[PDB]
């Protein structure tokens, strides 16, 4: 049944769509803005369609008026709100489901001030008595955005929803934008769809009621912590987080869910920049949040490493079922030539490990690889041969030598020597463990694509969210070889 919603708003918001050029997302959130209370500013370049999206949204109510204005400096209270005779509402903010007001930074301090009271209070001032407004939408426009410690800041923070657009970029685009036989005043919207009164105020309450789980608000309280650590990042006040959670609630809800998810989490982006710096400032990171954080990808990372660090451990306390035979070449040559076997080993860089782990490089090291092309001529030329300390870092020279046995002996600086073996022919603690931990992926994997069917969420954040699982999935399962 709300499984029918998420059906519906989707349904809705691809008529309210049509004939609009790059502009989905945009259509969706001041979709989900309109049918959970809040209100969304709009910042572009004239002609771009602004007022117009505005103007659609009007048809996802059956009983919504609407109300345009542009604001001039000239602009009084009695222009917006109506000239008193007490007051004529009639035609004017007060008795309008959908507000649009363009060119919205220089509204005076007499309209500002009353605005400020619509948007907290629902209220306003008809001389007399106070009323409540009916308004569900308001949407703000302007090419730029308010002073640094303006009046008109206040405002801006009151408004949770900023979407930064510009003209159509794809030439295709331009041309159906172009040649559209669309009427842009017309009803696109079946009459089925239509949202109405009782449906409207019933999901302003059920809006309310949607949990928010332990590890979303882990997230939520990760970022703001992070933001506050960072000295660039624009601050974000509580009023706007608790803003912020209920359009996290409303996404949830329309999506037929009755939790906020961690996809729901995306739609931050939208909310927490308040200019161009910091627009990329929080994209980076929600971001590192969402591929990170938001389905346990680097802590599943950090589990693998542990895991595969055991197996190189169980590895080297086996390492006395194996040694190393260099077998001895014959031939004409000045030296005592050595060789490695034919094919046994092959690996183009293969890691030996040291029956007697040693101090080297001023680190404990328990297995070394040599790239097997330096190992040959070694082997055969003699000389000087490097080696990278535990696989990782610098090829270091090393104190090698063959040994009676035709062995391979690594020293330290007190001489003491350590025979080098090749790795085993999986153990089972690491396979009850490794399959422990692709169980759990499975689990991440599974929770993400069942929720990623969120129609607030642009496509390519959840590109980025599947390779990022993905990423880990592949990592593990070279881990289990
Ligand atoms: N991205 C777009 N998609 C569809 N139509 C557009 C777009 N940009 C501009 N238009 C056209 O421009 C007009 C709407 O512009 P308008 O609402 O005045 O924009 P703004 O409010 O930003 O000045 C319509 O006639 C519409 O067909």
């Amino acid at each position: 049944h709300p499984h029918l919603l998420a059906e519906r708003i989707s349904r809705l918001s691809s008529s309210l769509e049509k004939g609009l050029y790059e502009r989905s997302h945009a259509i969706r959130l001041c979709l989900l803005a309109a049918l959970s209370g809040e209100s969304v500013f709009l910042l572009g370049p004239p002609g771009i369609a602004k007022s117009l999206i505005a103007r659609r949204l009007k048809f996802a109510f059956q009983n919504a008026r609407a109300f345009e204005y542009l604001m001039t400096r000239f602009s009084t209270p009695e222009e917006v709100f109506g000239p008193l005779s007490e007051r004529l509402t009639s035609g004017y903010l007060p008795e309008a489901e959908i507000v649009f007001l363009d060119e919205i930074w220089k509204a005076g301090p007499a309209i500002l001030n009353t605005l400020l009271t619509a948007i907290n209070e629902r209220q306003f001032r008809n001389g007399a008595h106070v009323e409540k407004i009916p308004m569900r939408l308001l949407v703000a426009a302007s090419n730029e955005l308010p002073e640094a410690d303006s009046s008109l800041e206040a405002l801006y923070d009151r408004m949770l929803i900023r979407l930064w657009l510009d003209k159509v970029q794809d030439k295709a685009n331009f041309r159906s934008m172009l040649t559209s036989q669309q009427d842009e005043n017309d009803n696109p919207v079946p009459d089925a769809l239509q949202v109405t009164d009782e449906e409207y105020e019933r999901w302003q309450k059920e809006i309310g009621e949607i949990t928010l789980p332990d590890h979303v608000f882990e997230l939520i309280f990760m970022l703001r912590q992070q933001l506050d650590k960072l000295p660039d990042a624009p601050y974000v006040s509580d009023r706007r987080w608790k803003k912020a959670i209920r359009l996290l609630q409303a996404s949830a809800f329309f999506s037929g869910r009755s939790a906020v998810a961690p996809v729901d989490l995306i739609l931050l982006k939208d909310c927490l920049w308040y200019d161009a710096q910091s627009l990329n400032l929080i994209q980076q990171q929600i971001d590192v949040l969402m591929t990170g954080h938001a389905w346990q990808q680097q802590g599943m990372l950090t589990r693998l490493g542990a895991i595969v660090q055991r197996h190189l451990q169980l590895q080297q306390q086996q390492s006395d079922k194996t040694a190393l035979t260099v077998i001895r070449l014959g031939g004409i040559f000045s030296r005592r030539q050595q060789y490695q076997l034919p094919v046994n080993v092959t690996a183009s860089t293969l890691t030996l490990l040291l029956q007697k782990p040693l101090k080297l490089h001023d680190m404990e090291v328990v297995h070394i690889s040599f790239e097997r092309s330096a190992l040959e001529q070694w082997l055969s030329k003699g000389g000087e041969i490097r080696g990278k300390l535990n696989g990782i870092g610098f090829a270091q020279k090393l104190n090698l030598e063959v040994d009676s046995a035709q062995h391979l002996v690594v020293r330290d600086v007190s001489l003491q020597g350590s025979t080098l073996a090749l790795p085993g022919s999986l153990p089972g603690e690491i396979k009850q463990q490794l399959e422990e931990l692709e169980s759990d992926w499975r689990k991440q994997h599974a929770l993400f694509s069942e929720q990623q069917k969120c129609l607030f969420i642009p496509g390519d954040w959840l590109g980025r969210i599947e390779a990022s699982l993905q990423d880990v999935g592949a990592q593990i399962r070279q881990a289990q070889q």
